């Protein structure tokens, strides 16, 4: 069920860490931006 | 505050992981525009 | 669709010009990730 | 218009932004419009 290659999992975890280091206003903007990519 | 924070941040990551790979890649680049300096 | 394209492009530029400076700067950086 | 308060440097940055947008492919232009909408108050 999780077919991610190790590098992809690493980049996904780096993505979360980067998000969590954003100030709260930027985290909010990024959540809104995320939503524009949902299909 | 911690309740709604973790819910928003877990939903954010869940939605990220649900994106197709090319979208995930674009969102990583967009994240980096908030990080670079 | 040419009028529709022009309208959407002009609405985009108007909206960008109505943002505050730091947001205009952020949108420029985001555009750079698509080019 | 004649009421433009931007300095030429900002006008030039803005104009280059708009030319970069117009040079994108349609799918990307549409994605950028969606992103711009997220910055509206």
């Amino acid at each position: 069920d999780d077919l991610r290659e190790p590098e992809e999992r690493h980049l996904d975890d780096a993505f979360f860490r980067g998000y969590k280091n954003l100030e709260p206003e930027a985290k909010a903007q990024l959540r809104k931006i995320l939503d524009t990519f949902k299909k």
